Formats: C-alpha cells, sequence, structure tokens
C-alpha cells in the first residue's frame, strides 16, 4: 500500500502532466523509462504519495527507498501502526531506536480497559480483594498513568512507551 | 448545670405554690425540708427544669435521679451529645440500654473519613496494599455505609449504632 507519484519536473513546469504511481522499491530505470527522464535522472519531484509520513517534492528516490528499507526493518506490529507512532516519534531513525520500549495493549480501546489491566490481570497494585473491587477508581489510575507517560491510540489497541 | 424546680402542690405562699431549685443528686430530706411535704413525700410536681432532656411535670424525684445516674454513666462524648442521640433513641432509658452498641468515631468529620477507617484501619473488605489505598472510591463507600447503616453526625465526631 506504499506508493508515490513521481512526475517529469521538466514536462509539468510547461504544463503536460506527465508521471506516474509507482510501488517500492522504487527503481531508478522503471522511473526513467515511464515518465521520460534522461541519463542523469534528472528533474523529477514528487506531486503526490501514499505514505505513513510526510514527504517533500524535492525528496529524492533514494530518500524514499531507504526509509522504506527501514520501515521494512520493523516487525509487522510497528508497520501497521507506524502513522500514529510517527506522531510521537518524529522519525524511522528514532522509532526503531526505541522500537522494543513499546507495549501494544491489543485489546484496549482507552485508558480505563488500560488500567484495568494492569489492576486485574497484571496485579500492578497487589491482589485485589473481591468486596474492594467496585470501589477502585480505574478512571483515575488510567488518568495518572496517561499523564505520566505516553498512550497511543489506535486500530489495533493502545500503544504504550515507556 | 443541671438541676429541677420541684413545686409543693398543697403548699401556697403569698398566692404563689412554694417551691425551689435543686441539683443533683436531688436529695430526698433536703427537698421535703425545703418546699415542705409531709413524712409520705406527698404532694409535688416539677414546674421547671433546666436538663437536657424532657421529662414531665408528674416525674418522681426517684426517676430523676435515675435519669442522672443514666447520663452519668454514659461516655464524655455521648454526655456532650445528648440532644443529637435523642432524634433517635426514644429516651435516656432506651440510649443507657443501647449504649454498648454505639461506636463513637471520635476522630471522624464525615462519612470519607469513617469508610477510610473502615477500610484502612480494620480490614472490612480485605487487605488494601500501599499503592492501591490511593485509588480506593471512599466517598462512594462512605456513601453507602450511610444509606445501610445507622450514623450521626455531631460536634464530637460521627457516632454509628450496631446491631
Amino acid at each position: 500500500d506504499m506508493q508515490v507519484y513521481i512526475a517529469n519536473l521538466g514536462k509539468y513546469n510547461e504544463g503536460e502532466l506527465v508521471g506516474a504511481w509507482f510501488t517500492f522499491p522504487i527503481d531508478f530505470e522503471e522511473v526513467k523509462e515511464k515518465i521520460g527522464l534522461n541519463d542523469e535522472y534528472e528533474e523529477y519531484a514528487i506531486h503526490d504519495y501514499e505514505l505513513p509520513f510526510t514527504v517533500d517534492e524535492y525528496t529524492s528516490i533514494g530518500e524514499l527507498n531507504r526509509l522504506w528499507e527501514m520501515v521494512s526493518e520493523l516487525p509487522e506490529e510497528l508497520q501497521s501502526e507506524l502513522s500514529a507512532l510517527l506522531t510521537h516519534f518524529s522519525s524511522i531513525e528514532e522509532l526503531s531506536e526505541h522500537q522494543e520500549d513499546i507495549i501494544i495493549h491489543s485489546d484496549c480501546d482507552d485508558m480505563y480497559d488500560v488500567a484495568r489491566y494492569y489492576i486485574e490481570e497484571t496485579g500492578a497494585l497487589g491482589e485485589v480483594p473481591a468486596s474492594l473491587q467496585n470501589y477502585i477508581d480505574y478512571q483515575a489510575y488510567g488518568r495518572d498513568l496517561d499523564l505520566s507517560g505516553t498512550f497511543i491510540s489506535t486500530n489495533h489497541g493502545i500503544f504504550e512507551i515507556v
């Protein structure tokens, strides 16, 4: 699903739209042939894309392929929510650096669910009696967690960063 | 602080019944001598009083002294909060009978403080660990206790009546 639309700048500046959607890994000879570039692979720009991160018009094919490599080295669980993760981590460099400091709470839809997980099935505050359970303010604990950490809500659950 | 005005119903002086104020314990002989009752101590009634409870015109010296004994024997904090207790108990007699079923939470100002004590100090809901204590809804528990139990708020604390 990762793809970019690379246009010929020598034709676009004049008015004529000559480009194409390319998937990864982007091979230079294919681009050269498809949008009519020269031996130097000269004057192309990125005029549209479908990626989990921002890109400039003047971002090189080499930059793109490199980011694709880094994304591929990541575990599949992180790749499927990469866009959300790159909101906290501001770069793939950083995400990969701390990749193992991430916890995927798969069946949690909010901080209440995360609070109830740590208390009940983790024993984060020691064993809880039966009679006391209806008086534990999980909403309050989930709040104290969210304020004192980073929790990212997504379609594959809540991602917590240590 | 505690006294009653006892009138001789049969002895007048200057168009007004003979009477006097008496402090506790009300000495029978003193009364007889002061307001001039007969040898059988008859013909008297209580026409005024300064007591922390209600009492009738036809209440006997014996009953009064018995009420004084009962009040004096109560714990101090119950003594100073009689008016509040007698909105629950029907009489000093009944309060005295049930005095050992009254729990005096002297250190508690409201039901939160009472809930806090039962959970932390008593273990009424089992072992509450250190870190967990900071996230227990004590207002909720105190409200549940108040809705189903009997707790009276007073200036000398919360009194709880238990079966």
